[PDB]
């Protein structure tokens, strides 16, 4: 049996050049309350072992594992795993019943006590969506159009409060273009997202249901989505 300590630090890119699992970043802020799970492997046959484990859904992890262990990071950002049997473990952070994509999952070759620093992304940027309505060659901002936002391939909508991504219980999934045609959302961790158009104004069609957006840290990504007017052909004669 061995000790494993997962240290969850939000560090700057400059605090962690050439990140390596067992090398501490130069600086970093501990985060409390992060749920880590460690899945004890039953088999090591796959030559692409990390990719294999990364491909599994959360419930599949359990199915393929021998024992499963959990720990929550403490006041020093440490999720402690005591007396783990000698073995290979796949570790990930979990949030809202799924893998937290902002923590890179890892394999631990637990042949001795280990201290590991998962690669963690946290820096945010902003989305600025302009929604327009199109009538021939003229485009104008459209108010009251409803969108939801998802992480790429995500099942559950990102909620927003105070124009910011929020985890508060009153943060809403419904996003509505303002009188100027805009939805602005800051505090999105950098990465890939999907805007889903839910409902548009009367007289218009939803043209692109889902629109890919990439948030870049410390930047605003500007996106324009068009809504075309409903076509009104006459009923053709035989």
């Amino acid at each position: 049996s061995h000790q494993l300590t997962i240290v969850h630090l939000e560090a700057r890119d400059i605090d962690r050049p050439n990140p390596q699992l067992e090398i501490a970043p130069k600086e970093g802020t501990p985060i409390e309350g992060v749920l880590y799970q460690l899945y004890q492997l039953k088999s090591t046959e796959d030559g692409d072992l990390l990719a294999h484990w990364n491909s599994l859904t959360i419930t599949e992890l359990k199915k393929q594992a021998q024992q499963v262990f959990e720990a929550t990071t403490n006041q020093q950002g440490k999720a402690t795993f005591n007396q783990l049997p000698d073995g290979i473990y796949y570790g990930l952070a979990v949030k809202a019943g799924e893998k937290n994509r902002n923590v890179s999952a890892f394999l631990v070759d637990l042949s001795e006590d280990k201290v590991i620093y998962p690669k963690i992304i946290w820096s945010t940027g902003e989305l600025d969506l302009l929604k327009v309505g199109v009538d021939g060659d003229t485009k104008k901002p459209l108010a009251g159009v409803v969108f939801e936002l998802y992480e790429k391939n995500g099942r559950t909508p990102i909620r927003v409060k105070n124009g910011v991504h929020s985890q508060d219980i009153d943060a809403a999934k419904h996003l509505e273009t303002d009188s100027s045609g805009h939805i602005r959302i800051s505090g999105l961790i950098h990465g890939d997202y999907v805007l889903k158009e839910i409902e548009t104004q009367s007289g218009y069609q939803i043209g692109q249901a889902e629109t890919a957006v990439t948030i870049e840290k410390s930047k605003t990504v500007t996106v324009t989505i068009e809504n075309k007017k409903v076509p009104t052909p006459k009923v053709p004669s035989r």
